[PDB]
């Protein structure tokens, strides 16, 4: 048996921070002796000797001691609040794959015109991983684009909302583009080789061979794509609902409207394996939800 | 061997499910289409359909390749516009808070033609290259590995984590610290900012919080918390601006502000010159980002 | 529309390594002409210049193109094998997590004695992260120990054999053992401080006080602690049949009988969700199994 | 706070379900076992249990807590352990192959006191941890991004790898590359012996296979290719007996065998100085391992 407490263990820290024992038993807002007490205790309770007491600083195993009281009071906070926050309500939280590129935009969406009886661990992956984290139950339901993978009979699949992809820059000062797609090596800002998006802005590019241009930009996130097209830096494919009000009020201007425009559609999936019932309520849930969207 | 026209011929036969079809939508005739198909099948020596058997599925051999005839050209149809654009790429992976204000501003004050690839990726994961390679910058919070041997570190800048929650209409936040069990957003226990909020919510015992919404998204937090979906503690840097008009209120200003420290790390090897030109370069802006 | 061939870029990788035309063209057994033609479509096809022609050496864009036709060959090469290899058989591979303790031992002894309508994918695994493959579906089934975390109603499971950890050392050279448990300081051997075998032995280890050890030697394989320990390097606790034959001819001895035994007990885990059929039929054939081991 | 016999005396509760038998199982009487079983509810502002409501069950507050009061004190249990065991360890990650192989012998000719940490990872992952650290030496095989800039290098010993399968009886063996459709026991794409052996297999058109037992240890597929389950390809250095006794035949030893070079890595980064002895002292083993 041992009688380790965990009031010797912060005053371990304490102690190994500042390698005096008067100087940090008084940052513990305890007397000198009684300190000591506590070291000594802790000392004797794991057996080994902690401290060499006269240089000041601990032996090998007080250094292993050291790592390993870090870690479990760095564990033992972060699990004390796994059951204070959450409570029972949180061990079924529905877990959420969404693809970097809609992560942001929906998540906030759906969460928020969704009943409040409900607890969200969302994770933020790549479209190559769709497929995989459904089957594979690390995620239970999932919010990406079209994939006809996963869209056959293995899934069940609720479509939220359809979307275009304009080629927007921004403006030149006067209420004309800043770049036009005529002229050579425009600057061009495209997204990741992972995104989904970023096979769909390829193909298009690729389908028009009169379009020559320099990868100046390359980012996975929607938002600094937008952020740095609508600052004067190059053109981007960008979708419908981020670009809705920076096109309302003239900040970006969109340069085509028919053969280089792509359509994004994205979709909920599931299993067809009925899950358990909290998860089938938010699936319930989620079509009503399909109309608002 | 394989040509990708054959692939082309393959996946367009169930993008259209017929031979004198394809071929009709391929721009070639029945002998040339047939025989552009056989010669896939023979250099793969796989049988994908059942020939001539119904009205054409592929056999089990087929579903594995259909699936990956799609994985092998979009990484080749997506590479091809990659060769066409272009000088060299700067690697770059941060946190989502951090790409989205220090990089703006970076982007404009560093000299005129670095290509960046910004990559974007949430910091434990972040973090996880840089070690490993794949990664020439990243601008990721306090590592203390990072500040030492192999690693060379920016003091960047400094900030505070703040609980904040959206409030309602003309008034003040719909939640509080002191209200029983408030929604909660917190980050995950895997993540840096996870382990300081984690550490900070056990010292404190009058918090009665319920878990509603746990992520890793430093960006996510910010987005769900910003409509009064529950109380998170946020980067000041990154909702300023929220707390300036209101959309955002401090709970608490007092001991649950948690310090952060953001630097930026590289390899201590350098094997380029654009990226240590990019590195001194980064060091100008330290004194006035 | 491109017209990339495979025959080029076999062509271009050997084009990179030797950096002359005529010293690498022969390498393919072709000559220079159809050679120097090959890369001539090649850098055609791909609308950008490969090498730079007078110096020998590619552009920036052909480095970029290099790590992505060794890649895409590594993956064609790894892909076509996954249709030739395996067939319609393989997609159904029973995926097995086994503990690091046991995969080496039971796997060959479950493998040998199942029919020959399967195929095996195996996982080499700790036991914490035993309980989230099978709920997140990364393992069909799964070869660990005891646990009443997953064996209680969440689960299916067969338990497969026991056995018992005896502490064993080498011989002498006479025929009683080179150490002694009473000694104190005496060379221990331990598995990983993850293993399952791990928290037997130091549960066992604390529980005596009258055993003061250094720990000489750490490895999670109990192969490499077998082979150490009847080397004549220290004590170790080792299972029964990794030593059954190693005792019967002399090889190690053991060091106690009594209360420093700890026995094991490994169980087959499955969640009670009915599973494919060909799983089903595997769970039904393992059980027939348990007899024999 | 907490402290460590009040998770024990709740550890326990549900090991023997009952307050007045469990306080009989840890020599306390019942004052004392509410009194620290309470001070532990204070503690962690939890109730685990509905306080005399039934044959007690804790509730869902109390699972969480139960399934993991294990894992906290599973971690005390065992290091205390390692806290009375002891010199400075050495962090050895190798694969299953090279830690059966290449250790015994080096720690018979290695200096007399060094204690090792040999973890035997495999190759995907034991490369995995050196790049990104808790790894101080690692025994796997070629990787050219270890040849280089922050990684050195130590030439120790070349290999080949071979078709082989046991025979049955007085003969020769079960299988032949040339009988149709034969078991396959091969690595996965993801490790450094798969892609060798995948890339191998594409360039011979002969060999037509179907796939029984993937694995990624390499001792695995050696005892599962040791019973006639299958044809795999395995290194010399690790079979040799097999072939010489004749319990493992070589199928093909022309063209189907595979160069491998296995070294040993560090970080370049000289931080500790027993391991240095050791590093210098894997040189000596080179030259006669």
């Amino acid at each position: 048996l041992h009688n380790i407490e965990t009031k010797w263990l912060y005053d371990f820290l304490t102690l190994e921070k500042c390698r005096n024992f008067s100087q940090a038993a008084i940052i513990r807002n305890v007397s000198q002796p009684a300190f000591s007490r506590r070291i000594r205790a802790l000392e004797h309770a794991v057996g080994v000797e902690l401290f060499n007491r006269q240089v000041l600083q601990l032996s090998e195993q007080g250094k292993i001691f050291h790592s390993q009281v870090r870690h479990l009071l760095q564990q033992l906070e972060s699990n004390l609040t796994e059951l204070r926050g959450g409570s029972d309500y949180t061990l079924r939280k529905i877990k959420i794959a969404a693809a970097h590129s809609l992560s942001l935009g929906l998540l906030p969406t759906i969460v928020k015109q969704m009943p409040t009886q409900f607890t969200y661990a969302v994770e933020a992956i790549d479209v190559d991983q769709a497929v995989d984290m459904l089957r594979e139950g690390q995620s239970d339901f999932i919010f990406s684009y079209h994939d006809e993978n996963l869209q056959q009979a293995p899934f069940d699949n609720i479509r939220l909302f359809e979307s275009r992809l304009f080629p927007v820059c921004a403006n030149n000062g006067r209420g004309e583009p800043r770049y036009t797609l005529e002229q050579p090596h425009f600057p061009l800002l495209n997204y990741s080789q992972n995104s989904y998006m970023g096979r769909l802005i390829n193909r298009t590019l690729t389908r028009h061979a009169e379009l020559s241009f320099s990868t100046f930009f390359v980012s996975s996130m929607s938002e600094l794509l937008k952020q740095v097209a609508m600052d004067g830096c190059g053109i981007a494919w960008l979708p419908e609902y981020a670009i809705r009000q920076e096109i309302t009020d003239g900040r970006l201007i969109v340069l085509d409207a028919d053969e280089l425009v792509i359509p994004i559609q994205a979709y909920a999936y599931r299993m067809n394996t009925r899950m358990s019932q909290v998860a089938e309520t938010f699936w319930r849930d989620l079509r009503g939800l399909q109309a608002a969207l």
